[PDB]
């Protein structure tokens, strides 16, 4: 359908700009995230034809800026999982699909999983649905929490998945988790002491973080290990995966770690 768009726009666009039309886009549910600056004078006209041919209700600009339509709430379906969200307000990357598919395959059904940064259920919904485990999901932001709650119902896991709207440091659970999800990328090490308190002896922690290239592969395991030992714990690294690289040269990585007392 890439030709069909150009065909419609080559009859109103400057002819030299037709070669400059986005050849890629991010589609989340029924909502489109369209990248482009020289196309600015036609952004609304442009988004309107992408929506007509693609069959979406709304289009936002990445650079979120409304370009076509009004409704930014949608349900994205991925690996059988329903993720309702406000696209304009809540971060979700269809590009991180591999890690949510991985989460679908990790847990056993007798596990208790604690998701410390649940969002709308990004990493914990595949666990509740496919892995069948019990899950406690903590999300601090009230608006994001409403979608988390709605997604628990949409995915039919209200019997095994509990959500709380609070800061993860006020979560009073101690020594209870078989598995912890730390899917936050901003100086995630600051939350390690709380993770260790929530964890049972032998628990697996999926620790996300952002790391400068130059410090790899030493970091971020070296910092995690040093903090863990300071608090009187030990840690074994089972796996490390890179998820995505960002300018200038920083990586979103996930580490699968096993923690032990004494």
């Amino acid at each position: 359908i890439k030709p069909r768009i150009r065909e419609i726009l080559s009859k109103e666009l400057p002819e030299e700009l037709v070669k400059l039309l986005p050849k890629r886009w991010v589609r989340i549910g029924d909502v489109l995230l369209l990248p482009l600056p020289e196309l600015e004078p036609y952004k609304h006209r442009i988004a309107e034809v992408y929506a007509e041919v693609l069959g979406v209700k709304t289009v936002l600009r990445k650079g979120y800026e409304l370009l076509y339509g009004s409704d930014t709430v949608t349900v994205h379906v991925e690996n059988g999982i329903k993720y309702k969200l406000d696209v304009a307000k809540i971060m979700f990357s269809p590009a991180n699909v591999k890690e949510r598919v991985r989460m679908a395959k990790v847990a056993k059904p007798d596990e208790l999983v604690v998701d410390m940064f649940a969002g709308i259920g990004h990493l914990s919904l595949p666990i509740a649905v496919y892995g069948k485990a019990k899950v406690i999901a903590i999300e601090k932001d009230p608006y994001t929490f409403k979608f988390l709650v709605e997604n628990i119902h949409l995915n039919k896991v209200e019997d095994r998945m509990s959500a709380y709207n609070m800061d993860n440091r006020d979560f009073p659970g101690e020594n209870i988790a078989d598995r912890i999800l730390m899917g936050y990328v901003v100086r995630t090490h600051e939350f390690i002491p709380k993770a260790l308190s929530i964890a049972k002896d032998g628990a697996i922690i999926h620790y996300h973080n952002t790391v400068p290239e130059k410090l790899m592969p030493r970091e971020p395991f070296e910092t995690f290990k040093r903090i863990t030992k300071e608090y009187g714990y030990d840690v074994e690294k089972l796996n490390e995966l890179k998820i995505k690289r960002y300018a200038p040269g920083v990586w979103h990585v996930v580490l699968d770690l096993r923690v032990f007392k004494s």
